């Protein structure tokens, strides 16, 4: 009476059951006829607008059908976990993909869907329009808050009212007054401990001293540094040898006790800095003379822990330099602005396609220039103080697509204007009748804008391929324009929907053993 | 054999359901044939008129129809959050607007349910009549009551035979006879402790000298005032300041030893005022200067702790003051009369269009000006004095919205001429056919003519649009007039009926996530 | 609860739904088109696609068919176990040799089907590349990962290229400079702890090794001695009396840890050892003599410790021992593996043929020898970090297997090299009319290349020169070359399921009991 071997037909048709029925909770629920789901909960009913938590409850009780939503909810709701706003797309041509029933093979029909998809994302990343400015997230707050709360929409105006990407705050409020907007003087990246008996403090890990002696060795320093003989006999009785560095730190966190316990009264201190980024060049130079702290080394083992050229206590710079869990520089000279601006016009060029991986120098550069901005709100209640901070995160990553990455024009028209794309591009029978036939579905990338204006009626999109819908127009017979969904939700969601609509027809059994 | 989805075959004829056999549950028990409904208890049946506990009690078996009318059940009781009655309004005119079963799109059918409610509400703005004469509360109170018991409103009747709305006091009584309508020498609000040190005395909460000098902290004191150093030590050996503060308590709770647990041998006192409402130019002018408590400070940041302006001792008048569990203060000077005349002209001139909000002194504000009556009423049961308790409380606040708000003329006033406001707005075909048929709908406002004439006899309404239409004509056989139904029901539980008739018709779903 | 007795066409059909539904579950899962299976959890689902973790989970409800595939699936574990890879291949080809199922009357054909499978095997281990160098291994790395880094690519074969056959390990560390090589010299060996009291440490549980005495016991200690307390305690704080014993610990230690953990509290060791074989006898003699612990002592359990034959305590030598949860060593330098593992390489003499005698040994014993290379994966991002993590997992794999069993040519380029041997046959034409049919039957030895390509095609017979063996290699339709499996799969997975068909239709019925 329970699951097992189910094949492949009662795994056939439990995988078009539920493709179909978490696909049409989020298929009437689009756009501004924002059609409600009540969820229940343990209490009373909630009532929602859009697929997000719709997506997170979407339980059966039959362990197969809850078993086999569980993925295709998953990336759907991860997606907005990092982005905020964009599932309604995904779990929807998820279903349109999901019409790939046969053509699940690796080289033909998805070589060309590889390579497919991969010219949809060149001629979408070419066809992304600057949507940088506040008065077009104006347009995009109508919709990504379901014009709900607009009061965190003129925070967040407030917030980029000040400076591009300061240090953005995380607080809510459990007390009831003080919405509060300061702008304070922040330099704030990681840099924490090894030990305790390495710190000076114990409640709040700054640094006693100012003027402190601090030796900067970026990369894997491979002399296995417990050999402090002549550069911690330099600074013996002076100050905190504070050592920074990247994730190079060996079994000598063992070896401690050949300064504390051995001989050396000093307060010697090495750890590492922020995970595996391009920053080799940057994140000490950052740090030291370019900001007043000491030489920026390379990534490199030479110069070990036996002897260094020189070490002071007038090493640090007269401006805020505290240790903590992620240590504090403020009044942050010229450097920072330097590599800032290098970024930044980095984040200008490649921002059009935006491919990451290349320009994520940005992880922190861009999050660490501009200085900071504390936030906080008022909450009446736990319930609405959680739901104004859902919405604060919505806002804040978009406004984080609106800085860093750009807003896309109106909804389908990346998908109208990439079918004429698709006209430009190879229209015939190429190497495979599948793949002609994949090309006669990959037409049908316009489902998502005709959906949607079946919610208005009509749903007439082939009409609407050649030259109505452009630009920045995805026409209703409204106002033909005023639309604007977010860029990297409906590109990356985009290909990570593809690789969804090639997972879940490739799929096709069901098993249960307890690993 | 638990929650799945229903969509929406088995979503369509399970809410089309249940405002059906939750709608003849309180649309039988209205007007003279008071046809019963019983409610079970714990207990033995009890057997009741009014919608309140009729729709508290709506209890289905299955957790998705109980899931769908907890929605609906919950603008009933928030219409007696608002008044206390027009609940069986609301769920009468909820299903007389759940004819937007399928009209879901964006411009006609909604727009004409925002601004055709919003020439209505234009209409309640034009229509009402402010009826503050009580021969009008003699009509309300025919069936407000639901015909049932007319002895605590012939109470408020001679209260507003007496001097119109006092502070009525709030307290029940364990004895069958003589019901008690004092009046006392009381000016009313409470104080009591944070903290076991903040009251005066121990024997009977009684201050024992008087002419105390009172200084007051109105706004946000984040020292949580132990700023006392030179008006407590002026008095140090006399009396305790009575001070009055705010709600905001931070860290320095712990930090308030230096005045308990340092010099000062004072008696203090130290409570909250009430919370913010937004007439402003009332509602702290009611509390600073017309209790004459002590100074009128103004709400700002400046002026810290290094010194203060001046402390005068006869800033306070011969006139009764005492701190007790309640406060006392007796004899208010001089402004009471002509700030009542300019707040009455105030809420009166140019708010004819009335919203809801904007005039909101019927809170409290006019029981702090206005003295006191103790009332002691028939009490010898906590079930019976609750029931009685709740259709006081149902009662009174009518009688309030009559006073400080109005009473519009009759239950068939109300429709049959704004649907003369639909002659008067535009009749004809509309700018679409959608909306020709939304406002052919919003001519069956005359539901309520045969919903109310039905129950005698003919519900004939295309002959009687012109002029048997007042007062509240939907004609019986008796008088054709003379019973009045209040204001604010017809206005805020009329917009919650079109909210939640327009929400529990397009929902389609019931999901579950547990917590 | 009624498992009984089936009889008998009921456990023909209860094993024709075990064998063809196990071989529709992981015949697909094989080739390109590799088509998922979904293993359940007890929690939310893994989605995975090889035939290990599917024949893990191969999990019917009822205790009759789970009992059937408790036979199919042994081989599928164990082949993995042997190596890595083989089992859907061995629990495919199951059923394409349970066609001899129709052929129940086997005797006459089952002396002469299992020689001959004897003398394809042969001709497999004919069919050789004993791929050992970096040559077309440099093709098997570069086809495993189309060149996906070439760290990950030419890193191993760096290792491959001074150290000989090293255990591969590898961690994460997010940064980005180059991958920690760590050449040091731990040989794993199998010792834990009785009892905390037994061991001189308790959180690495790493032993100081001075002036250690050691007993010997490497057999399975049998004659129960309770009497170990005598030469502790004529060697009390002497030496740490370390007595090694079998994994096979009989329940003496219930009358040691009242006996010797109490008055005689010397550090006494006694536990496990590794597994029975020539390296049980072998890991405690190269560090035995050599390397302090002792002399040759049979596999038995004589001469307790009463008293030691030899007081062998100070042999301290050029070495590093600590006990662990498996006891290892750090920079040994006798000659351990001079001792025996240039048999073992003369024994690699077979690796030609490499025959089962051997495939257990010579890895169990021989690649124990050296340094083990221990590194940790790079990578700019998270994501990228663990697909070459999982990538450089996947291709160590490989690697060791070509170090180990070789690497044929693979898909059905043995299979049909096989059967055109068996065309121009295995020189007795079968006579025998069940010989005939069985020798047409292993001409279906062509089935699992017919399938591989059959989920697109085409493999028929007179078809081999055009698309089995054009062009002469694994001819994927794309370049017609360039492919390879490991030889140990195609021929352990050609072996035991030969005795899977040999069972399973000579299986008759299924009773119960528990013993």
């Amino acid at each position: 009476t329970e699951i097992s071997f189910t094949n492949k037909n009662d795994t056939r048709e439990i995988v078009d059951e539920v493709v179909e029925n978490a696909f049409s909770s989020v298929c009437s629920t689009m756009g501004p006829n924002g059609n409600y789901v009540v969820i229940n909960q343990l209490n009373s009913p909630k009532v929602t607008k859009d697929g997000v938590s719709v997506a997170r409850a979407l339980d059966f009780n039959e362990a197969r059908r809850n078993m086999i939503a569980k993925i295709i909810t998953e990336p759907s709701i991860k997606t907005d976990a990092e982005v905020g706003d964009g599932t309604t797309t995904t779990v929807f041509i998820t279903y349109h993909l999901y019409q790939k029933f046969k053509d699940a093979m690796s080289f033909a029909n998805t070589r060309y869907l590889d390579t497919l998809i991969k010219q949809v994302l060149q001629y979408i990343g070419t066809l992304i329009q600057p949507g940088e400015i506040e008065s077009e997230m104006f347009r995009n707050m109508l919709l990504t808050s379901s014009n709900y709360e607009e009061e965190i929409v003129d925070k967040i105006l407030d917030i980029y009212r000040e400076h591009k990407n300061p240090n953005i705050h995380l607080e809510k409020s459990p007390m009831l007054p003080a919405d509060e907007v300061k702008m304070t003087k922040e330099i704030y990246f990681e840099g924490s401990f090894p030990i305790e008996t390495q710190v000076p403090a114990n409640g709040a890990y700054v640094v006693g001293p100012e003027k402190v002696g601090v030796v900067l060795i970026d990369g894997s320093i491979r002399a296995y540094p417990t050999q402090l003989i002549n550069a911690l006999l330099n600074r013996f009785i002076d100050n905190p040898v504070v050592l920074m560095a990247r994730n190079f730190e060996p079994e000598v966190i063992a070896a401690i006790n050949n300064e504390n316990q051995r001989l050396g009264t000093s307060r010697i201190f090495a750890y590492k800095v922020n995970a595996a980024g391009l920053l080799g060049a940057g994140t000490i130079d950052d740090l030291g003379r370019l900001l007043n702290i000491g030489p920026v080394f390379d990534v490199n083992s030479v110069d070990p822990a036996l002897v260094k050229y020189n070490d002071v206590t007038l090493w640090l710079g007269r401006k805020g330099i505290l240790l903590d869990k992620s240590i504090e520089e403020v009044e942050s000279r010229a450097d920072s602005i330097l590599e800032g601006l290098d970024n930044r016009y980095e984040a200008l060029g490649i921002i059009e396609r935006q491919t990451p991986i290349g320009r994520e120098l940005n992880r922190r550069i861009g999050r660490l220039r501009a200085n900071n901005v504390t936030i906080k709100v008022t909450g009446v209640t736990v319930s609405d103080a959680s739901e104004r901070w859902a919405r604060y995160e919505d806002v804040m990553k978009a406004a984080r697509t609106g800085q860093q990455f750009g807003v896309i024009p109106g909804i389908g028209y990346g998908y109208l204007m990439a079918s004429k794309w698709l006209e430009a591009n190879v229209p015939q029978q190429s190497d495979e009748k599948l793949e002609k036939c994949r090309i006669g579905l990959i037409e049908v990338l316009r489902a998502q804008y005709e959906h949607l204006t079946g919610h208005d009626g009509s749903a007439e999109n082939p009409i609407f391929i050649d030259l109505v819908t452009g630009q920045e127009s995805d026409t209703p017979m409204n106002v033909y324009d005023n639309a604007a969904a977010t860029m990297i939700a409906l590109e990356g969601a985009w290909q990570t929907a593809k690789t969804l609509g090639k997972i879940s027809n490739v799929m096709g059994r069901s098993n249960t053993n307890y690993a």
